[PDB]
């Protein structure tokens, strides 16, 4: 395998990045419990902050939007009952201080209101009560995954459902929304599963001049549920590019209305994720597919948390780091500063590698090895590296025992040697820098099954 790095930008790069692609969604119910209940919420957020020099932005959204009325006199931020901690309420109040706790935030926050509820009063005084709270406020959803609503749902009004029935809501919503802020470029318009039955491309066609009032266009994304769990199905190169491809259509729609696509919502699976969530190969699937996505041209993806110690997909939780995190340091990391990424594979194979930009000229080269490793003799792919200077460059190893490998079953995967303090995510043990030769501008490089290589030149 080899790979010239060209000295400016391919014609396949991505567009101009944002300041920090990788972002952190938060389950509604759950965002208050988030900063305050755990404690690594504040330093894995800082962590990534350090990186790239932008604090993580930030959604606050999903099914439980849709189950949640403003209470504009509580001095809650949320109240609400389950039977277990391991449960999510069936409905729940949000006070004032919910806002304002978003507020606190110094990066970019989005978040999400109820409209299957058709509480249109209710979230217009919600969306009010943002504004004058979040001064990081990026834009505001109204209703999560509206493809799942139904005729049953007080939005439907009675009569059925459909694509057409949910982009003429969206539009009347919009007006009312921004028409009473007097606001424009606010709302985080869409929100869908998937891209079927409702799409971005099928909204678009229909916003006409409400589109001034939409922020951004939000597509949904998980690729597998618990029952189609396959971690080797989930992290391959040539899978990724495989599954991200219907999105194309919608993030072209976006950008023809000159508004950004993002993935408002992402994780590996569904219900909460399955056995292959915790997975150091679910932050390798994570890892690849941020970069993947942004070249298809989404502006950020934000990874989904959900109920507080019953999330199989979360990053962290009160106790325990995840596996997946180390995709998520280490995409920050390969993205940090960066201007553009460009694929020099062609995502045919297992094997993938990127070359990075700033100001136009190639700074760093992220490889990954996605094939699937559990047991016996661990395999290895070689990677050269052309058109390169010098006489040396430097590199960080993103490495784990196996695929499966759990940080909270002792197998952690490291970042350069270093890992992350169970309950508190701080940064613990000494890192190492790999070096390699260049000699006639070309330089090699293995990675075994299941690792990625970040490449300083
Ligand atoms: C799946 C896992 O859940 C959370 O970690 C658990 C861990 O599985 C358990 O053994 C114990 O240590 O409690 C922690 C916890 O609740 O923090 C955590 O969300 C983690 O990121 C997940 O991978
Ligand atoms: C209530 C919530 O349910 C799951 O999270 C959902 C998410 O709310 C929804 O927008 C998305 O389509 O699916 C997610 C998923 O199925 O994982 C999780 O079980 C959460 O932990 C829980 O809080
Ligand atoms: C404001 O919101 C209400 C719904 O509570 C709606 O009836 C009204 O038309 C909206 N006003 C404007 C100016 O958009
Ligand atoms: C991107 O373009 C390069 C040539 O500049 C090509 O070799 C590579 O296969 C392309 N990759 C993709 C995924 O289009
Ligand atoms: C990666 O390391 C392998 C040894 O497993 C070499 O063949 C290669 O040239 C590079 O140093």
């Amino acid at each position: 395998l080899t790979f010239n790095v060209p000295s400016s930008p391919p014609s396949n790069s991505s567009a101009q990045l944002s300041d920090a692609p990788v972002g952190v969604s938060f389950e509604f119910f759950a965002f208050p419990g988030y900063w305050n209940d755990v404690p690594s919420t504040s330093t894995c957020l800082q962590n990534l902050k350090d990186l790239s020099g932008t604090w993580p932005p930030i959604r606050i959204g999903g099914t439980t939007q849709d189950r949640a009325t403003y209470d504009a006199s509580s001095s809650q931020q949320v109240t609400y009952t389950v039977a277990n901690a391991g449960d999510a309420p069936s409905t729940l109040t949000f006070g004032p201080s919910f806002m304002s706790l978003a507020g606190t935030y110094a990066g970019q926050v989005t978040i999400g209101f109820n409209r299957r509820l058709n509480n249109l009063a209710n979230t217009v005084a919600a969306a009010s009560k943002a504004v004058n709270e979040i001064n990081s406020l990026h834009a505001i959803e109204l209703g999560n995954e509206p493809n799942f609503f139904s005729g049953s749902d007080p939005i439907a009004q009675g009569s059925s459902w459909t694509a057409s029935a949910d982009y003429a809501s969206e539009v009347t919503w919009q007006d009312a929304v921004c028409g009473n802020l007097s606001a424009s470029n606010l709302i985080s318009a869409g929100v869908f599963f998937g891209t079927s039955p409702m799409s971005i491309a099928g909204l678009t066609a229909v916003e006409g001049q409400a589109n001034s009032y939409v922020r951004q266009y939000c597509s949904h994304n998980y690729p597998q549920s618990k029952s189609t769990a396959n971690l080797a199905n989930l992290m391959s190169h040539s899978g990724i590019a495989s599954q991200i491809k219907p999105f194309a259509k919608e993030v072209a729609a976006a950008l023809a209305k000159n508004k950004p696509h993002v993935f408002g919502e992402t994780n590996s699976a569904t219900q909460g994720g399955g056995g292959i969530s915790p997975t150091y190969g679910a932050g390798l699937w994570l890892l690849d597919y941020v970069m993947q996505a942004l070249i298809m041209g989404t502006e950020t993806l934000y990874f989904h948390h959900g109920t507080i110690g019953n999330c199989q997909y979360c990053w962290w939780g009160k106790y325990s780091m995840g596996s997946p995190y180390f995709g998520a340091y280490f995409a920050t990391m390969a993205l940090a500063g960066a201007n553009k990424i460009a694929p020099l594979d062609d995502q045919t194979t297992g094997y993938a590698a990127y070359a990075i930009y700033k100001d136009d000229k190639p700074i760093r080269v992220l490889l990954y090895n996605s094939d699937y490793y559990t047991s016996g003799s661990r395999p290895s792919q070689t990677f050269t590296l052309t058109g390169l200077s010098g006489s040396t460059v430097s590199a960080k190893r993103l490495t784990a025992a196996a695929s499966t490998s759990r940080v909270d079953a002792g197998q952690s995967p490291t970042v350069a040697g270093q890992t992350f303090e169970n309950g508190s995510c701080k940064i613990q043990g000494q890192s190492t820098v790999e070096s390699a030769t260049v000699s006639g501008g070309k330089a090699t490089f293995t990675l075994q099954a299941s690792e990625a290589l970040l490449v300083t030149l």
